[PDB]
């Protein structure tokens, strides 16, 4: 008799119910506000992710993600997560075993390893993987039922949430202009919307042991929208030098690019700060929402 973190009997019952034989290792984080993510073997050999939404809320999302990734799947030349499992009790996918572009120790706020900026391959695939997705058919998005955004909406949706915080906390006065100031910069905008990730971040896209992005994961967030929302963490992890980089294969590749891109990728990068305070007020964890209201109050 030895204390495990993970819940062997529910965790097989609740696979089971789905057509999934656990059987071997399993790995567990409930670090995460809305889901349990598992990897575990199944009785195939294989590692499989259990995703296990927590709350009926969540569940209420697994539906149109299901429509997202099915329509993705042939428009990639990268894997996506294989969804041979989603209910409104279980999400679970074949692992895509090729490792993260960060790797990082649960709970920790340590990257242990992230690909290296002078990584000319990943560099390289990961502006041809992002053209590549952003010329995924809006009408594609459309028939998966996807949430789509004109530029009109997704300037809309940015002034939504930048009213929003103003509204629940008290904001450094040089923020409140900094955001208004943009939200006003007509020629920060694009004009033109493309399918993006929504969230994404070396944490959310896979590599070959060469290190070239071969997957991406974490498809919650997915829309069509402004496409500077997919290249705000590439400029945050790899600065003002790789943001420049992959603008130009990311063009080369076909990438649809406006001539203040690289000024409107800074501005969403600082719009993050929104990002987060909206995720910790609607997360309700007080160690999040602490977090949120010290960096809004504070000048960037
Ligand atoms: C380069 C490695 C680092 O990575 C980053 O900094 C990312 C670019 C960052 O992301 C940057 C950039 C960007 C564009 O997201 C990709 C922006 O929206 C945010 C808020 O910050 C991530 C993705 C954030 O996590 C995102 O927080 C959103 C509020 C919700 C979103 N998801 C769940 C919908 C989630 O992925 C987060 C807020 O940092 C997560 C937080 C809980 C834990 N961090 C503090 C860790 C330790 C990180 O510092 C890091 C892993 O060491
Ligand atoms: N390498 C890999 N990590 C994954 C996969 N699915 C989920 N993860 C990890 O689990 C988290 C939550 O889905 C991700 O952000 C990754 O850290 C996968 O198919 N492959």
């Amino acid at each position: 008799t030895v204390v495990t973190t993970a819940d062997t009997s529910q965790l097989y019952a609740l696979a089971a119910r789905h057509g999934l034989k656990l059987h071997g290792p399993l790995t567990v984080n409930e670090l995460g506000l809305d889901y349990r993510i598992v990897i575990a073997t199944v009785d195939d050999g294989r590692r499989w992710v259990l995703r296990i939404p927590r709350r009926a809320e969540v569940s209420a999302k697994v539906e149109p993600e299901a429509r997202v990734l099915a329509m993705l799947k042939n428009r990639l030349p990268f894997a996506v997560p294989d969804w041979r499992v989603a209910n409104a009790e279980l999400v679970a996918y074949p692992m895509l075993e090729d490792s993260t572009a960060m790797v990082i120790q649960p709970g920790s706020s340590t990257p242990d390893w992230v690909v290296p900026q002078d990584s000319e391959v990943f560099a390289e695939s990961f502006a041809t993987a992002l053209a590549a997705l952003h010329a995924v058919p809006i009408s594609a998005a459309v028939d998966a039922g996807m949430l789509i955004r004109t530029p009109t909406q997704a300037r809309q949706k940015v002034a939504d949430d930048v009213d929003r915080v103003r509204r629940e906390f008290v904001v450094n006065d040089k923020r409140l202009h900094r955001w208004q100031r943009w939200l006003d910069d007509d020629s920060s905008w694009p004009d033109f919307s493309v399918v993006v990730h929504g969230d994404l971040y070396v944490g959310h896209v896979l590599i070959d042991n060469t290190e070239r992005v071969s997957g991406m994961i974490d498809w919650s967030e997915a829309r069509v929208d402004d496409p500077a929302i997919d290249m705000a963490a590439h400029l945050m992890v790899f600065g003002e030098e790789g943001l420049a980089k992959l603008l130009l294969t990311y063009e080369a590749a076909g990438g649809r690019v406006w001539p203040r891109l690289a000024h409107h990728i800074a501005e969403r990068l600082a719009f993050g700060a929104v990002t987060y305070a909206l995720f910790a007020l609607d997360s309700g964890n007080e160690e999040y929402l602490a977090a949120a209201k010290a960096q809004l109050a504070a000048a960037e």
